[PDB]
């Protein structure tokens, strides 16, 4: 008995899918998934941000699935609700590509989706067995802007855990990696990145949380870059997402 | 039945033991206090951050409590946890008296203090009734750098509500004066300042959440200036602290 914690989807409908489809391959054998949580960010770079909301959608009518927002769906979201163009995010410190990133996901939502990431939860505050844990996707301290790195000593996420002691594990999505870290305030968790390459190689990458102890299982799956390449350059979007694609980079 | 919230006593024991006093007496005259919530910023600008602790570590024995840590608390448990001195107060981006009340507060504390504000959480998670409470300092978008505003328009608090929407409450201490907002996701509160002057003539202010209902209940409660005044004086903090307890600022 498992709970499926995905992160980072990041508008990559292509690894979205191979991750969940690899979860029905493993229920085939043997393992159990009681539900789901999803981690922002749910769109971002990639282009099939409304393809991505109606697989989640499908999902959360069939299974037990909580989900909460991340930096790039917080730009959206936080847009007044009556604007025409997505001219607003010129004027934030961002990257340009990324701009171009994200004003194309604005535009390709409608109103629709851009009014499903506002009903998007901040945070994630749940049981699984008896233990409580909670989740947000950059850190404690700073839910959007926050950062908790990977490969740190136990002493760095002890102090992380620290002002979330109440509970008996914290999710994260911003290391980005796999992270696994049992700490005298409970276990700090990063089920890594579905969707946002962090660096070469990139396979979506995922965590089965067992119900009884919190030890998560990583899971890495390979995906089809080829059509994601060929779906930036048809929707004429930055030759810098192409780069972070195969090369990786930080949202 | 009742619930007792307080914010913002930032260091200001009359101010604390008057509300505190207050809350006995309407024991005495038959009102059902049942539990406490205790919002940051529990130290900060006035000099009495020792004592403080001491009443809430002494009523935390006694009663139901839950407390939370401010904006300020932050600042001091953030430092390195063997540093010899409050030098990097003056590196941040802090009016100058605000700096000078830290670097006496974190000097005041000892290691003792210093670690008390390091176990304080930063969210308050609860059920009051069979109502599913959330809160935290600042805003839900950003625990110690956000503010919401008091005196804004119904819209306003609604769409502060949408991320929390799970929840029938919302509380936090940055209005520094009395907030009640019912949106169609829920109740925006913010329970006024204990020991935070926002403006002249200022009294201890704090809200008893009916359990059934969560209509607050505000509460303004006198306390004597002046032997604060004298503190301060005779402390060698500055005379901008003076016009803050007589004429009101912001943290
Ligand atoms: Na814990
Ligand atoms: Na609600
Ligand atoms: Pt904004
Ligand atoms: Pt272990
Ligand atoms: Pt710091
Ligand atoms: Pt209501």
């Amino acid at each position: 008995v498992y709970v499926a914690v995905l992160a980072n989807i990041a508008g990559n409908l292509p690894a979205l899918t191979a991750a969940l489809s690899r979860i029905e391959e493993m229920r085939e054998e043997g393992y159990e998934i009681e539900k789901y949580y999803i981690l922002g960010n749910i769109v971002g770079l990639f282009p099939y941000p409304k393809e991505v909301i109606e697989v989640i959608k499908d999902l959360t009518k069939k299974e037990n699935v909580k989900i909460i927002r991340g930096k790039y769906d917080q730009i959206i979201a936080m847009s007044d609700p009556h604007a025409t163009d997505p001219g607003y995010i010129d004027k934030l410190e961002l990257p340009g590509h990324v701009k171009k990133a994200l004003k194309f996901t604005w535009e390709k939502l409608g109103h629709e989706g851009r009014e499903y990431l506002r009903d998007l939860p901040i945070y994630l505050v749940d049981k699984i067995g008896g233990n409580e844990v909670f989740g947000v996707y950059g850190s404690p301290i700073n839910p959007f802007d926050g950062e908790v790195l990977a490969e740190q000593p136990t002493s760095y996420y002890e102090a992380i855990m620290r002002p979330v002691k109440d509970y008996e594990m914290l999710i994260v999505a911003s290391p980005m990696y796999p992270v696994d870290a049992m700490t005298r305030y409970g276990r700090v968790v990063c089920p890594g990145s579905v969707g946002f390459p962090p660096g070469k190689e990139h396979k979506a990458t995922f965590a089965l949380v067992d119900v009884d102890t919190l030890k998560p299982k990583f899971i890495e799956v390979e995906y089809d870059k080829k059509i994601i390449e060929e779906r930036i350059r048809a929707e004429g979007l930055p030759e810098e997402i192409i780069k972070i694609l195969y090369h990786g980079g930080r949202p």
